[PDB]
């Protein structure tokens, strides 16, 4: 103990314990949110945001990990602090899951088993909310939207020229 190398003989004041909660901070509480402001955007080329190959995902738009998403390619995927799962968000932030994405009923759902720094999905809580079109969920502290090919059907359409 206070090692890496003992010349540093300098700590704070005093205290030992920092991390016995996982880390709390920014979730769907205070901030990030503000306002029901929902972004009706595609992915750029889109292909990743009306996918119905089989695959839908959650997809976390920004907090603090940001960037990540549930891949629901597999029937359900824990989301959340995970060494090893698929939906990890920082892996600080979330008690191991918010939830985990199951797919019962051919509907990929949220399930809440109670996340480190709150769970909502559309400033809501719910048990087991279904991956929809353009709605986000809060995971711990990120701000995550799911899309995905299934929405009203689909007719399918080749034809279409002008």
């Amino acid at each position: 103990v206070t090692d890496m190398n003992p010349d540093i003989e300098k700590d704070q004041t005093s205290d030992e314990v920092t991390v016995e909660t996982t880390s709390v901070f920014r979730a769907d509480f205070l901030s990030e949110l503000d306002a029901p402001a929902q972004a009706g955007t595609e992915s750029a080329v889109s292909g990743v945001e009306g996918l119905p190959p089989g695959s839908a995902l959650l997809v976390v738009k920004r907090g603090p990990n940001a960037g990540s998403r549930f891949l629901l390619d597999q029937a359900i995927t824990s989301a959340g602090r995970h060494p090893d799962s698929d939906i990890f968000l920082d892996d600080v932030t979330v008690s191991r899951r918010h939830a985990e994405f199951r797919l019962e009923n051919n509907e990929f759902n949220v399930v809440d088993v109670g996340s480190l720094n709150g769970t909502y999905v559309n400033r809501e809580p719910v048990d087991s909310a279904v991956l929809a079109n353009g709605d986000e969920v809060q995971i711990g502290k990120f701000r995550l939207v799911f899309l995905t090919g299934p929405k009203q059907g689909e007719d399918d359409g080749s034809t279409g020229g002008p």
